[PDB]
């Protein structure tokens, strides 16, 4: 952290880009470089019991050096408020980019491939993301895809063994749910009360992708969504999955999807 410097001098705080984990988040300008940053501001008086989780995510983010994990720039204490500075990703979240209409399987495969590259990095570093979902996948204005909002060490994306109380294979399950979310717009059971979903996920057979989607994509989903974690493939293996190989294209193509969300 940094208790000496004054973040309100070092950064110009602009519009809020939504609420987030434990505080409000703002677009802002690093006044020395004029690069755009995301600023999360947490009132530490208003969040006693959550502070340890806050630090835990600070530690994990600071240990990540990858093109597929949102860059962390540091944190500052000003009076009661903790400022946390990350890079700003101007394309928005994958969830946002679902609004104008359905994604095609090229777009789905491209986003899934970049997520897999992030999970391969994290898992190779003996880390677990713990909250893979479309709302936690951020795109740069050039279409690069990055992971954010790590979960702490809502049920729809949770693996059954997480609910019952796991390793990196829990991220593979969440990726399967996220694949359904990117194809269909929402995860399985999204109409139901969360406490019903809490017993549905361990009780029921795994969700399947339903609709007129290609068979490789349905098999990609099925491969992720096996109740037995050891039967789930690794992220390295899924990077070679035929759905990915036959459908993913350059990430720069995803700028069309970002422009669409701007015209909507
Ligand atoms: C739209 N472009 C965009 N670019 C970047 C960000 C970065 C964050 C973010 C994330 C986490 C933390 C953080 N937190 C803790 C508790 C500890 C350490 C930490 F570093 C800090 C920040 Cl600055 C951010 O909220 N957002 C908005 C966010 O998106 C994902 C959605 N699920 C919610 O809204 C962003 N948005």
């Amino acid at each position: 952290t940094n208790l000496k410097a004054d973040p309100e001098e070092l950064f110009t705080k602009l519009e809020k880009i939504g609420k987030g984990s434990f505080g409000e988040v703002f677009k802002g300008i690093d006044n020395r470089t004029q690069k755009v940053v995301a600023i999360k501001i947490i009132d530490l008086e208003e969040a006693e019991d959550e502070i340890e989780d806050i630090q835990q995510e600070i530690t994990v983010l600071s240990q990540c050096d990858s093109p597929y994990v949102t860059k962390y720039y540091g944190s500052y204490l000003k009076d009661t408020k903790l400022w946390i500075i990350m890079e700003y990703l101007g394309g928005g979240s994958a969830l946002d980019l679902l609004e104008p209409g359905p994604l095609d399987e090229t777009q789905i495969a491209t986003i899934l491939r970049e997520i897999l590259k992030g999970l391969d990095y994290l898992h190779s570093e003996k880390k677990i993301h713990r909250d893979i979902k479309a709302a936690n996948v951020l795109l740069s204005e050039h279409g690069e895809v990055k992971l954010a909002d790590f979960g702490v060490a809502t049920p729809f994306w949770m693996a059954p063994e997480v609910i019952k109380q796991y390793d990196s294979k829990a991220d593979i399950w969440s990726l399967g749910i996220t694949a359904i979310e990117l194809a269909r717009g929402e995860p399985p059971h999204s109409e139901l009360h969360p406490m019903k979903v809490l017993f549905l996920i361990p009780k029921n057979n795994p969700p399947t992708l339903e609709g007129n989607y290609s068979k490789p994509l349905k098999e990609f989903v099925e491969a992720c969504l096996n109740k037995e974690p050891s039967f789930r493939p690794t992220a390295k293996e899924l990077l070679k999955h035929k759905f990915i190989l036959r459908n993913a294209k350059k990430t720069s193509y995803l700028t069309e999807l970002i422009d669409a969300h701007h015209h909507h």
